[PDB]
């Protein structure tokens, strides 16, 4: 047949035309409307996507519950299951516990991610309703969050294991009898035989196999069949490689591929069978059987611990995984290692073979023929005198690439240390997983001691070579890890040999070398969060300083929460694809679009040609809406595919054909500095007298230090609506953007209407970030065009992969300094020259120099600076705004000369920073005033809440005794000026409407991001009008509300907002005072109708200005910022000195939010802002061809914090008795100033570095400190014969 | 009366605490607000007409 039948929140679907290109996500939203699950990725990476699969599994005979991401899960591999959606367990109505948990305990900021995480939580309490604290983390691995920092999320979860933020008494008990029934159909069904299946879409034809008989009877006649099983590669290579396999046959249903057989040799599996299904078999193996017979299943284990995440491994196949025969397969170097033994069957054959170095001859390629299947896979029982390794080494622990990966294997000679068998293989070093074959050969009948050590290194540092141009770059980190995994065998060995009580033939382990050798483990989380109650005498109704939940958390937790592409699509809406350049810098020779009109639903290729008006778009009006006969970066818009579906305009955006003239490319800083390519002129503070500062001091550093960039990674990508109105040029738009006015702008200007034409509506975003300050307008002015032009209404989501090249991120700075300072520390001269790369356009590069030279001092008083920027123009993405903007890479340079201050001085660090730190009523560099200084008090609290002294003995000891591990440990401080630094930015509008009910409807300028902006606005509103949250409402956002509105940004928009809201509400005050006087206690719904009754308006607007800001750069006078931001962090680390990996073992934060309008809301900021940090300084990284073209696209290779990623002991206190006059209820801004803190761990890891080069001078670490970083600059014995040699 | 254009309501839901926006061929927005709130029982501030 071919009716495609299968239920979605226990009702029936019947699919008469499945497509096999169909995802689960696409149907699920456009074709039922359940919009819940989010696309996040398309990769498998994020877990937006994540839904509940249920069926009766015919072969374990009962009910199974697992997670897939639907964004990978081909509707027609979906026949005869129930898919459990956000929307299936519960809703605002009744919330399911799950929901109610992650929504209570602030576990949801944006809210994007929540539903995939509430589906991942949800799934592991089908399965395991009391689940450990380690399951819980486990459940996760495939879910992102960019906002939370995770601790919210664990530890309102941990309450289903085994003052306050939130209260779990208060939290309804889980009653499984509740959930929703598996379909009694499905039940009926279960004792019917299945029967082949055909779908035929557009370009596909798709089979499910039913019997064995039918896949090599397929295979037979068409060996061009692809099979699929799990799609989570096949997925990957249609959406992101653009490759079509007419015929795909997917054989998950048929027996023989999904058995489990156990063996005198090993266990066998066949090739279908789930990778979740190969971890519970061989668990339960290990648990049961002698450790003697387990080595090569825990191999196995210790790969899968690190393979993806839950959604992933439910469906994809151990066959899979070694068919796709990835150079970076982590699976296959330790099947090869083990020589596991596979079954290979066509029509009429079988034969068996032992996976060895054969069995993959070539890029991608097997030994298998083209009409052969693999049936199944033998992983062997280890023997006596048998030990099995391996390792993996990634970006990130959790859901990574492997860069290496890696099995080994050793045999030794029965009551002997003399080898019998050795066998290391290795992914990601060749285009194929290799096996060392000349290494090994040479050390048969050697004994287990150091010539054998030192014989294998020197044989693999010549064996495993690697091009300068190899794929991927890294390749002295490459070659270090495969010597060092290398010596974490040989050292294991040892102690495995100790264990078989032969201690005596080969040495005993040096106990300082026993750290080398253990298996990741972190330690359950303990979290600490501080904050201050409201008075005693506040009232109950009164929420400013209570910690209230966002407002929209629950409706977030269900999936109820509508983000723009959530929102229904017109009966005659259509789609829209960017259209960009594949060249840094060329001519447009021609553009033909013969290929893209024959595309069905095409309706038009949108050029300059057609734009109404202006071409000139842009804050500094240097951009184009669409490339005009040259391309300035590989992303550049040249146009804009316009067709009926998204499907479809994808495919005739790759039917554009775009030829090109290359021109000379400026790339890089360098480039630029080389070229004279600025924007504008240099920028410079400058204070005090260098040359007699530099002559003075006792010793004088110079250095550099490069920063390297960041992609907001907002879960929810730029996407717009365009409703055009037919009428007076009159269109309204529904936008991720943090920047009404300049979206209402920026698309009037390109029609060439009055900005009174155009209205910009934003409900909310699922992140921001600085990311969709301005750079949304591109996306947005390309839809606007188009629902003018068809006079039909336009859509456009981008993808991943565009939203990256497209709309840039945070500036790349290098920076070159030299300071002065004296034997005691004290700094007295300084000089900085900052360069960044800004990209093709000017947009905000040179606001976010000022800011970083604003921040050049961090924390430190210094009498004689010099600061200089200057903003690189070259041929990249033009990088914007980023959370910290700029702040973060000025204050980074001046740690990192602290640092080397501190070491050059021998004195403790912390002594260093303490001496050097402003005081109260000092002058900045910049001459503003520090009043209200509050950094020494959270220094002193942050020293003695952490035990900073009683660690630092700590991490001494540690060092001391390891050879192979180092701890560091590192507190750091931080300054963060509160102001746009444009002065008239700093302005706000609100308006209010009481209706005749009572009933408040209030709008600001603010956009809701996920900071929990209109939830600090209703509290605000709530004291200033004496009445509760409950009576008073925000929808949304809108330029047709309050016009002339400054972007979501500068941390500043509570503030301002705040100040608007206040006024709009003293307005309203005023005018029913008389009612009030009248009436002095009937109620507040009373003097509203008694008011309307008595013709008196209910409406106000509110405005505010910051008073008194505006800063010279020409006299180094006025200023800039309305106050200061204050906090302190002190993080320890361990690295692991042999691979890179670090753990971030505690970090206590002392944060000065004024009196906080939400401590809630405000630690949450703290967290997500650290936590940004985190990933800015350690983790992420993005790569370009030296032809300027990004290779880092989703987050397969960008990777963000996970779960995993944070201090496993997290501690944020806001400060005690602060109150901070200038700002609304004595408030402080919160969202930016956290961030630069995650330097702390920076520095702890800087400083493990320096022990773990004591052991095995002033070092270079960049940013980020990457596992690359950190191993390369533990210089030891194996780096010394991979970066040149010396044998 | 005999308007030209009968009498015609566009409802749509917003999915979200009670929110819903209202296209109206009506004189009175206040009253079509209020009578919808009412029935509904949701404050008028979720109510746009
Ligand atoms: C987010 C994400 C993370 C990942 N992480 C990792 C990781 O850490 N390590 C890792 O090694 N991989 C990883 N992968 C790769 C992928 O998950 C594995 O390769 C998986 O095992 C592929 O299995 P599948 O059943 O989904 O294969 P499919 O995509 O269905 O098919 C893959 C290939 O195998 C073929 N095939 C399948 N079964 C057979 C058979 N019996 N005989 C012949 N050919 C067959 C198909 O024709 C196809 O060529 C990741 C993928 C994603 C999306
Ligand atoms: O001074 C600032 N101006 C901005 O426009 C902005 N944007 C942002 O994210 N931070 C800041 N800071
Ligand atoms: S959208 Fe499916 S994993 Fe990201
Ligand atoms: S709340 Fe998780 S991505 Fe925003």
């Amino acid at each position: 047949a071919d009716e495609l039948v299968f239920f979605v929140n226990g009702k029936k679907v019947v699919e008469k035309n499945a497509d096999p290109e169909t995802t689960l996500l696409v149907y699920l939203r456009r074709k039922l409307g359940l919009c819940g699950t989010k696309l996040g990725c398309g990769e498998g990476g994020c877990g937006a996507c994540t839904v509940m699969i249920s069926k009766y599994d015919r072969l374990q005979n009962k009910i199974v519950h697992f997670s897939v991401n639907a964004c990978l899960a081909p509707i027609c591999s979906l026949h005869h299951v129930a898919v459990t959606t956000v929307e299936g367990i519960g809703n605002t109505q009744k919330l399911h516990p799950v929901q109610e948990r992650i929504a209570r305990s602030h576990g949801s900021q944006c809210g994007f991610c929540t539903p995939g995480i509430v589906m991942s939580m949800y799934t592991l309490l089908r399965n395991q309703p009391e689940p450990t604290v380690e399951e819980i983390e486990n459940a996760f691995q495939g879910n992102l969050c960019r906002c939370t920092g995770y601790r919210p999320i664990l530890q309102g979860f941990r309450t289903f294991a085994k003052p306050s933020l939130f209260n779990p008494e208060d939290f309804k008990p889980l009653d499984p009898t509740q959930e929703p029934i598996f379909p009694p159909e499905l039940l009926r069904l279960k004792d019917t035989p299945q029967k082949k299946l055909r779908f035929e879409g557009e370009r596909v034809t798709w089979i499910q196999a039913s019997t064995m008989e039918e896949l090599l009877d397929l295979k037979a006649q068409h060996p061009d069949a692809k099979l699929v099983v799990g799609n989570t590669e096949i997925g990957i290579e249609m959406k992101f490689k653009n490759m079509l396999f007419p015929l795909i046959v997917c054989p998950a249903w048929i027996p023989e591929l999904n058995s489990v057989v156990h063996g005198p040799e090993g266990i066998s599996f066949g090739a279908s069978c789930p990778l979740s299904l190969v971890e519970s078999v061989l668990a339960e193996e290990i648990a049961k059987l002698p450790e003697q017979k387990t080595e090569v299943f825990r191999g196995v284990m210790e790969q899968l611990r690190w393979f993806a995440g839950k959604q992933v491994k439910s469906v994809a196949s151990i066959g899979g995984n070694i068919i796709t025969a990835s150079p970076i397969s982590d699976l296959n170097p330790v099947f090869m290692a083990s020589g596991a033994k596979l079954t290979l069957v066509s029509r009429g054959t079988r034969r068996t073979v032992r996976m060895d170095h054969t069995f993959f001859p070539g890029y991608r390629k097997t030994l298998l023929r083209p009409e052969e299947i693999l049936l199944s896979i033998e992983i062997p029982y280890s023997k006596e005198g048998e030990f099995f390794s391996a390792f993996k080494q990634a970006s990130r622990r959790e859901d990574d690439i492997a860069k290496v990966t890696s099995g080994m294997r050793v045999l030794f000679k029965p009551g002997t240390i003399e080898v019998q068998e050795l066998s290391l293989c290795f992914g990601g070093m060749a285009d194929r997983t290799i096996s060392a074959l000349k290494t090994t050969p040479k050390q048969l009948s050697k004994s287990w001691n150091e010539e054998l050590l030192q014989s294998v290194c020197a044989g693999l540092a010549e064996e495993l070579q690697l091009a300068p141009d190899a794929p991927g770059g890294m390749v002295e980190f490459r070659r270090t890890l495969t010597l060092s995994f290398f010596f974490k065998f040989y050292l294991t060995v040892l102690q495995k040999l100790g264990r078989a009580d032969l201690e005596d033939m080969c040495g005993k382990l040096d106990p300082t070398f026993a750290s080398a050798t253990l298996l990741f483990q972190k330690d359950p989380p303990a979290n600490v969060q501080l904050f201050q109650e409201v008075p005693k005498d506040q009232s109950e109704e009164d929420m400013v300083g209570r910690p209230l939940p966002h407002l929209a958390a629950n409706m977030q937790a269900s999936g109820e929460a509508v983000y723009c592409d959530d929102i229904p699509r017109y009966e005659n809406e259509l789609s829209l694809r960017l259209v960009t350049s594949t060249r840094a810098h060329a001519k447009i020779t021609s553009i033909d679009t013969s290929e893209a009109k024959k595309v069905p639903g095409f309706v038009c290729f949108l050029t300059a040609e057609d734009v109404p008006n202006s071409n000139a778009t842009g804050l500094f009006n240097d951009e184009t809406v669409f490339a005009k006969d040259e391309v300035t970066c590989v992303g550049h818009i040249i146009g804009a595919v316009v067709a009926d579906t998204p499907e479809h305009a994808q495919r005739a955006a790759r039917g554009v054909k775009i030829t090109y003239e290359d021109l000379p490319a400026i790339i890089t800083i360098q480039d630029a500095i080389n070229n004279n390519s600025f924007y504008g002129s240099e920028i410079k503070i400058e204070k005090g007298d260098l040359k007699k500062g530099f002559s003075e001091a006792d010793n004088v550093v110079s250095g550099e230090l490069y920063i390297g960039g960041q992609e907001h990674f907002y879960l929810e990508t730029n996407c717009t609506i365009a409703v055009p109105k037919g009428e007076a040029g009159e269109m309204e738009l529904f936008v991720s953007t943090q920047n009404t006015m300049k979206t209402q702008s920026f698309v009037a200007k390109m029609l060439g209407v009055p900005d009174n034409r155009i209205v910009v509506r934003v409900k909310r975003m699922g992140g921001g970030f600085g990311g969709k300050e301005t750079r949304s307008t591109v996306v947005s002015t390309a839809l606007a065009l188009a629902a003018h032009k068809t006079g039909r209404p336009v859509r456009c989501m981008l993808d991943r992969d565009e939203d990256m090249l497209i709309t840039g991120g945070r500036h790349p700075f290098l920076a070159k300094y030299k300071v002065g300072f004296m034997k005691t520390g004290t700094v007295v001269a300084l000089e900085v020259a900052h360069f960044s790369n800004g990209g093709n356009t000017e947009d905000l590069s040179r606001s976010i120099m000022e800011r970083a030279l604003f921040h050049m001092d961090n924390a430190y008083k210094i009498p004689n600076i010099r600061g200089t920027g200057r903003i690189c123009k070259t041929n990249l993405p033009s990088n914007t705004a980023f959370r910290g903007f700029g702040g973060p890479q000025g204050m980074l340079i001046a740690e990192y000369w602290m640092s080397e201050v501190a070491i050059t001085c021998g004195l403790p660090a912390e002594e260093v920073r303490r001496k050097n730190m402003y005081k109260e009523g000092d002058l900045t560099h910049f001459n503003q005033k520090l009043e209200g200084f509050t950094l020494p008090r959270c220094w002193d609290e942050c020293i003695a809440s952490s035990q900073y002294l009683a660690r630092k003995r700590e991490v001494e000891k540690f060092n001391r005794e390891n050879c192979w591990k180092k701890r560091g440990l590192c507190i750091i401080p931080t300054k963060f000026g509160i102001s746009f630094t444009l002065p008239f930015l700093n302005q706000g509008g609100a308006l209010v409407h009481v209706y005749t009910d009572g009933s408040v409807l209030l709008t600001h300028g603010g956009t809701e991001m996920g900071q929990g902006l209109h939830t600090k606005m209703v509290q605000v509103a709530s004291r200033a009008l004496k009445i509760p949250t409950s009576k008073i409402h925000i929808s949304e956002t809108s330029t047709n509300t309050v016009p002339n509105t400054s972007p979501t940004a500068a941390s500043a928009s509570a503030d301002l907002n705040g100040q608007g809201v206040y006024e709009a509400c003293q307005t309203i005050l005023k005018r029913l005072e008389p009612f009030k006087k009248k009436k002095p206690t009937g109620p507040w719904e009373a003097w509203v109708m008694d008011a309307y009754t008595s013709a008196v308006s209910l409406s106000a607007t509110g405005f505010y200005k910051t008073p008194n800001l505006g800063y010279s750069f020409e006299t180094n006078s006025g200023n800039p910022f309305h106050y200061f931001s204050y906090g302190v962090a002190c993080s320890e680390v361990e690295i692991d000195c042999l691979t890179g990996d670090h753990k971030n073992l505690r970090t206590d934060i002392v944060m000065d939010v004024g009196s906080s309008l939400n401590p809630a809301i405000d630690i949450g900021q703290v967290e997500g802002a650290f936590v940004q940090g985190l990933g800015l300084f350690t983790m992420e990284e993005l790569h370009y061809s030296p032809e300027g073209s990004l290779h880092t696209r989703g987050p397969s290779t960008y990777k963000i914090p996970a779960f995993g990623s944070i201090p496993i002991e997290f501690r944020v206190s806001l400060l005690r008795d602060c109150p901070n006059k200038r700002a609304i209820y004595a408030s402080k801004a919160v969202g930016e100033p956290p961030l630069f803190l995650a330097s702390s761990i920076f520095f702890a890891i800087k400083d493990a570095i320096r022990a773990a080069r004591a052991q095995h001078q002033l070092f270079q670490l960049d940013s980020p400190a990457t596992p690359e970083k950190i191993r390369n600059a533990c210089v030891d014995q194996f780096t010394t014969l991979c970066v040149t040699g010396v044998p």
